[PDB]
């Protein structure tokens, strides 16, 4: 017997910033599984950002930023390292909607 | 550079075989991408399914991964031995939006 825990996709906002250190403010992504939440992806029209901020309990935390993909023109980037069921969850929401 | 290929869901329904060999109807979740589909998981009231008869080169017998449970009724998920990481996400949250 094994219960499925199920999570949800929530967007918001957050600040992310480019390759020269300038701010602006994107579309975030996070998984949430009971009291956790987990940035898994931003949008933004901008192709060159680096890095994201994620606020925690801790303060604020600095993610990098894997290679823009396209679909005037929207980007959406990954954070480094997410794991594939947390891209597969963002995915499905993105194209669900 | 690098494209995204939006990857859907959908559902219909397929034949499952229980370890005592017996059939029945099963709902079937599909990822569908670039114009092509994957059987991903199936769910179902019974709590004993073994495999899922797939079509794809023709009609092929595909082994579950044990049941999951989840909610008034009491469904058990089965993902297909072996499907992604990845592609359990996509199921995963179709499931939760559905709910």
């Amino acid at each position: 017997n094994n219960e499925l825990c199920l999570r949800n996709v929530f967007t918001a906002q957050n600040t992310a910033q480019d390759f020269n250190g300038n701010e602006s403010t994107v579309k975030s992504f996070y998984v949430t599984r009971t009291g956790k939440k987990i940035l898994v992806a931003i949008t933004s029209t901008k192709d060159n950002l680096k890095t994201v901020t994620c606020l925690t309990e801790t303060g604020k935390t600095v993610l990098n930023l894997d290679p823009p993909m396209r679909f005037s023109v929207v980007y959406l980037y990954f954070i480094q390292n997410i794991s594939s069921l947390n891209r597969g969850m963002v995915i499905g929401h993105i194209s669900e909607t």
